[PDB]
Protein backbone atom coordinates (compact mmCIF):
# COMPACT_ATOMS: atom_id res chain seq x y z
CA UNK A 1 0.00 0.00 0.00
CA UNK A 2 1.45 3.55 -1.05
CA UNK A 3 1.49 6.84 0.70
CA UNK A 4 2.51 10.33 -0.65
CA UNK A 5 5.33 12.23 -0.18
CA UNK A 6 6.24 15.85 -0.20
CA UNK A 7 10.06 16.23 -0.99
CA UNK A 8 11.73 19.11 -0.92
CA UNK A 9 15.31 19.95 -1.29
CA UNK A 10 18.23 21.37 0.98
CA UNK A 11 17.88 25.01 -0.65
CA UNK A 12 14.05 24.75 -0.67
CA UNK A 13 14.24 24.99 -4.71
CA UNK A 14 11.91 22.07 -5.88
CA UNK A 15 9.13 20.17 -3.73
CA UNK A 16 7.91 16.49 -5.90
CA UNK A 17 5.43 14.57 -5.20
CA UNK A 18 6.23 10.98 -4.73
CA UNK A 19 4.39 8.01 -3.81
CA UNK A 20 6.47 5.86 -1.34
CA UNK A 21 5.53 2.23 -0.38
CA UNK A 22 7.93 2.18 2.49
CA UNK A 23 11.30 4.41 3.87
CA UNK A 24 13.87 2.57 1.93
CA UNK A 25 11.57 2.78 -1.05
CA UNK A 26 11.40 6.34 -1.46
CA UNK A 27 15.00 6.56 -0.12
CA UNK A 28 15.54 4.71 -3.01
CA UNK A 29 13.39 6.64 -5.90
CA UNK A 30 14.24 10.23 -4.80
CA UNK A 31 17.49 10.16 -6.34
CA UNK A 32 16.04 9.90 -10.13
CA UNK A 33 13.19 11.68 -9.18
CA UNK A 34 14.95 14.70 -7.91
CA UNK A 35 17.64 14.60 -10.46
CA UNK A 36 20.33 13.91 -7.18
CA UNK A 37 24.40 13.33 -7.97
CA UNK A 38 24.26 10.64 -5.41
CA UNK A 39 21.70 8.95 -3.36
CA UNK A 40 20.52 10.28 -0.03
CA UNK A 41 21.74 8.62 3.25
CA UNK A 42 19.10 9.89 5.11
CA UNK A 43 15.18 11.20 5.73
CA UNK A 44 14.09 14.07 7.37
CA UNK A 45 11.44 16.95 8.75
CA UNK A 46 11.71 19.97 6.23
CA UNK A 47 9.95 21.54 9.50
CA UNK A 48 12.45 21.27 11.97
CA UNK A 49 14.70 18.54 10.86
CA UNK A 50 13.76 15.65 12.91
CA UNK A 51 14.96 12.26 11.56
CA UNK A 52 13.22 9.59 9.84
CA UNK A 53 14.67 6.39 10.04
CA UNK A 54 11.99 3.53 11.13
CA UNK A 55 8.75 2.93 8.71
CA UNK A 56 6.52 2.94 11.48
CA UNK A 57 7.26 6.97 11.90
CA UNK A 58 7.71 7.07 8.00
CA UNK A 59 3.85 5.71 7.72
CA UNK A 60 2.12 7.76 10.87
CA UNK A 61 3.57 11.22 9.80
CA UNK A 62 0.90 12.99 8.31
CA UNK A 63 -0.34 13.26 4.40
CA UNK A 64 0.66 16.38 3.63
CA UNK A 65 4.03 16.30 5.81
CA UNK A 66 6.73 18.07 3.93
CA UNK A 67 10.54 15.93 3.31
CA UNK A 68 13.41 17.32 2.91
CA UNK A 69 16.40 14.60 2.05
CA UNK A 70 19.96 14.34 3.51
CA UNK A 71 22.46 13.36 0.98
CA UNK A 72 24.95 11.33 1.98
CA UNK A 73 27.12 13.72 4.09
CA UNK A 74 25.83 16.32 6.42
CA UNK A 75 22.64 17.20 8.03
CA UNK A 76 19.46 19.64 8.28
CA UNK A 77 19.19 23.77 7.68
CA UNK A 78 16.40 25.92 8.21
Amino acid sequence: RARPCRVSTADRKVRKGIMAHSLEDLLNKVQDILKLKDKPFSLVLEEDGTIVETEEYFQALAKDTMFMVLLAGAKWKP
